[PDB]
């Protein structure tokens, strides 16, 4: 497996985040945005994702944070930013492999249920360049 991700990103999850909840991965559940949870996935489990013994980090890191559709965009927004930077620059692994962990797109997402409800789909991308 691809576990080696899950050991450093769960690290920085424990020191970082809020901590009111949290998915290793999105649940198949009913949508999560009625409560407000966290989750954080990296990519390599959807797929074969190629294991690597290398000595070079390169992964997704997705992070979903699910919020009630009454929060407005600043505070999904506000809240991806404060805790999610410190998290992923708590992994040490990015801080071996850049100077700062570099941004990709961000996504507004609610789509296993019904989808009326506020998520929001960070992506980081590792050794992106």
């Amino acid at each position: 497996k691809h576990t080696e991700l899950r050991a450093a990103v769960l690290d920085a999850l424990e020191k970082h985040d809020t901590g009111a909840t949290f998915f290793d991965g999105r649940p198949a559940v009913f949508d999560e945005a009625d409560f407000p949870a966290v989750a954080v996935y990296l990519t390599g489990a959807e797929y074969t994702g190629e294991e690597l013994d290398s000595d070079t980090w390169q992964a997704e890191l997705h992070i979903e944070v699910f919020l009630p559709a009454q929060v407005p965009d600043s505070e999904l927004d506000a809240w991806m930013e404060s805790r999610i930077y410190p998290v992923m620059s708590d992994i040490p692994a990015l801080s071996d492999l850049i100077t700062s962990m570099v941004a990709s797109g961000y996504d507004y997402r609610r789509d296993d249920d019904a989808g009326l409800w506020s998520s929001a789909d960070l992506t980081y991308v590792i050794t992106y360049e």
